[PDB]
């Protein structure tokens, strides 16, 4: 027992939510445990009911978000069933040596293991499965990537010396998948990932998804799952990508406090309308909201916003402000006496 | 009349042109009153007299550049003329609620709505249709997108306390198109954007545009539609993307100052090469000319810029300065006594 | 001999690795010569032998790294070598005027040109081939591209007013390749970069790369042409990508300091997972190896990396850092005790 620190169990929860943490702490630092069981199952994609052979940390696409302080040592255990197929691993952006971790994590199913690494650079940071070779994009196209946020000990700031703090926190994952077609265009299913992997293969080398999913599939985060919150109410939104570029945006507002590259050691920028996640980080962006009503989170090439799944939705409760914005008047003929040339 | 503040009537004018304005101002807070006509109507989009079905604000692509200052109002007639087929409306980047006025402009043909709303937010941001669902993506790469600029009332600064003040401005609006070929690989012509609608839609749904185009074709803004400038002039280039990110280049120059993310609360980064206008998003470089002769203008995927419409020219009138660059010795056969291996 | 400043030659090599130079210099300005001599070959671009028709500056992808300080003369002799079959000239992105360099340079084979431009501006810059139309893509993709760093005569610094000293230099040219295929889907062959030309520029159209290449061909990097470090050196890795976004990331480690738009008069960012290339330009990254071991360089869409061909691999020596990181279990057997849903 070399390190002699208090250790602390954490029970991570289903994104877009995210466990109980606190921003700012005087506690020192701890051993946080975490635990990820990896899971090879079919999820369902999209409002049509396409589905595909997805790999899982905890059962989600993305894998659970995990919260920590700069200066805690994050203790994983990561359980690969012998239920699943394959060997499993996980790699952390935000550890230092051995590929993130994936060198000393490779386990076949039955196996698990146990990594700890030391919390010492701040900000969001993507974890993934990277297993080896050609294995690697396969792994995490198919689902196998999530987040960990590594927050300053005395929470967030604008860079400037005044503290930084918010009511609600969602983290949005963003998946690219390569679903195979028949010659006719229609989706092709598998009985099992390893079936899938030849097609798939070829639909991921002319680099272009058949879908672009928030948390798993399109419409994920529409309707009765629209995000909740509040007008006056201080959001973080943490978003990731894995393996290609995003651009959130959010319809109807603006990032206020925005860490495109995900690193709270940068002072963020402020007033966005759109924004930068490059394949293979996360970022964060904080917006106090202003108007009730629904809103749109997407990602701004509206073709995969509209026409392959990323699209997520806000629903904020208040009351309307005229000032910011009116209907001056409603929707009429055009006026007999008009010109409009 | 609740708004008890003078109002201002703006004409708008075509790109890559922009209406006169003040950069610094003392007057108070106005009401900038604006009016965009829908227009459907076949374009020529390249060198070669490929046509298409656009649909534009004020019968260009891209939308006509409006410029206000921080803390004004701006009240939009949008109006969509009997001649027209689809119901329109309009989304501001710069706007705070319902969808950007997206859910407050939707208006049938022969119908015209106003909304006002505050300019809090200064940069450059982009404006575009968004009648909802699939129409949003289709009606943006058809063409209805432009760009508004909030200056601070002060004008623009270096975010190191020193004034910046341009000589002359120009609106770079560059548009992805997707139209559809036939079985041989010509393009097809349609008699309404409805007929388009499906072919165009399975283009789209592959993310590689067949053209993408500065002023709405290839060669819009070389030949005599070249913009000018002078050596020793500051020149503002404003770039929007709405649905495609881009890497505007000016070949023989760099960005003195740019905001990439085009939000003037956040200091320009300085002395770039290439700079990242995200799809989505608006952009600002201020150039001051040290050299006279023809510029490029280039997004720096140069298979977009060369093959796919990507180029715009700058003609700069003066004197040529022999200490930043000089032809030392002329083309010349290599000399006998040289070794090149 | 109107400008009298003191002249020295300076001996290119070829990547990964950059000719001898000083970090910070009292000297006063130089005129520093560089000589370039372009070679078309055949050159082997993947592991399974896949050849392609190539263009360079001096025998290799990427072209040389040019080093220079802030206010240097760069002379450069262009050598265009009877045995080539086109004209070609050079582009630096570094210079001011003539389109870089380009108006100035254009030579054909057998022909010799000598340029002249003023480093007023800090940080890393492409230098390209640009005949003209669609000749400049081809050129660039064909090979045609290389990098200059312009030091600050102080040397880098941490944009707060303390001095950063890098231990070792690498630059990796990151390379797009559009090797057309036959109807089965092999890579075709060609006997000159001419007769590839009408085959090569369709793949260029659908803006989908076959290859992404490190020093100009997959594994160039890696095995044993590993790159070199020690724990507790502090590494410069200049990447450059003349036609295509890249997003570099050192699996397992950081960016310590990152100027990814890769000019030194702005501030680097801190503690980077993954940043950001944009197509057409240079930017470079510090690191303080941590740990030993391999790490592998990569752009971090990773079906690129892992299939395309662009990973590179460091090889790192030193002693391990179990407080950093440490598998706290090997893999072992799942307990019976397990609860794992
Ligand atoms: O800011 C650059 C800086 O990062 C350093 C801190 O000096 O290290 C980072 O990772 C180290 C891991 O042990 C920690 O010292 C530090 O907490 C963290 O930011 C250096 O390598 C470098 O100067
Ligand atoms: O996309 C090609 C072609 O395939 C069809 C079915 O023959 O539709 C498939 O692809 C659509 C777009 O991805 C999906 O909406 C659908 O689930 C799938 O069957 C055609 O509609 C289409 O042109
Ligand atoms: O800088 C973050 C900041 O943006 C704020 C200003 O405090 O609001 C922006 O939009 C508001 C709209 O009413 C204005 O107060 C302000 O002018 C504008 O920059 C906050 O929501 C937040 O602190
Ligand atoms: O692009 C496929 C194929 O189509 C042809 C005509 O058969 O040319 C078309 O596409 C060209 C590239 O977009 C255009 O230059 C031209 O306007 C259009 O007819 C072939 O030339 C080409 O290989
Ligand atoms: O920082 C903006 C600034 O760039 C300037 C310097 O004032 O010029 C750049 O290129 C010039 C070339 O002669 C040099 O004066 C200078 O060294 C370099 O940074 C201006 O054009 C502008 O203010
Ligand atoms: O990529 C299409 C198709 O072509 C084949 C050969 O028929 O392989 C070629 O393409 C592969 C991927 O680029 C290369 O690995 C190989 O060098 C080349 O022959 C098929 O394997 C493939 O499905
Ligand atoms: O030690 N108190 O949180
Ligand atoms: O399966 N994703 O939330
Ligand atoms: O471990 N990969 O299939
Ligand atoms: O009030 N003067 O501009
Ligand atoms: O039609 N565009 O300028
Ligand atoms: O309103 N859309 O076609
Ligand atoms: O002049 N001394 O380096
Ligand atoms: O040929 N490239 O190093
Ligand atoms: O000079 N171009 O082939
Ligand atoms: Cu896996
Ligand atoms: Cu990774
Ligand atoms: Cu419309
Ligand atoms: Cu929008
Ligand atoms: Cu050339
Ligand atoms: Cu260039």
């Amino acid at each position: 027992d070399d390190l002699k620190l208090p250790r602390q169990r954490v029970d991570l929860v289903a994104p877009p939510f995210v466990h109980v943490h606190e921003q700012a702490t005087k506690q020192g630092p701890k051993i946080m445990e975490f635990k990820l069981v990896v899971q090879e199952k079919k999820m369902v994609i999209d409002e049509k009911g396409t589905t595909f052979q997805a790999m899982t940390f905890n059962g989600s696409m993305p894998g659970p978000l995990m919260v920590v302080h700069e200066g805690d040592y994050v203790e994983v255990t990561l359980v690969n069933p012998a239920t699943n197929t394959m060997p499993h691993n996980i790699d952390f952006h935000s550890a230092t040596g051995a590929l993130g971790g994936g060198a000393l994590t490779l386990i076949n199913p039955g196996e698990q293991v146990v990594l700890r690494w030391k919390a010492t650079r701040t900000g969001v940071f993507v974890y993934h499965c990277a297993p080896g070779g050609p294995m690697i994009p396969w792994h995490v196209v198919s689902g196998m990537n999530g987040a960990v946020m590594v927050l300053p000990r005395d929470g967030l700031n604008d860079g400037h010396g005044h503290s930084l703090r918010y009511d609600r926190i969602y983290y949005i994952g963003e998946q690219d998948l390569y679903v195979p077609r028949d010659e006719k265009g229609n989706f092709k299913s598998y009985d099992s990932p390893g079936e899938a992997y030849s097609d798939t293969e070829e639909v991921m080398r002319k680099l272009t998804p058949t879908h672009v999913v928030f948390n798993g599939k399109a419409g994920a985060l529409t309707g009765k799952n629209a995000l909740n919150a509040n007008v006056g109410e201080n959001v973080l939104i943490v978003h990731s990508q894995a393996n290609r570029d995003s651009r959130p945006h959010l319809i109807g507002g603006h990032g206020d406090y925005v860490w495109e590259t995900g690193k709270f050691s940068n002072a963020p920028e402020t007033g966005l309308e759109t924004w930068f996640i490059r394949g293979g980080s996360a970022g964060a962006a904080l917006y106090k909201f202003l108007q009730p009503g629904i809103y749109a989170y997407v990602t701004h090439n509206l073709i995969e916003a509209a026409n392959l799944g990323a699209t997520a939705h806000f629903k904020v409760e208040g009351k309307w402000n005229d000032d910011l914005m009116t209907q001056v008047k409603a929707p009429a003929d055009i006026p007999t006496g008009s010109t409009n040339e």
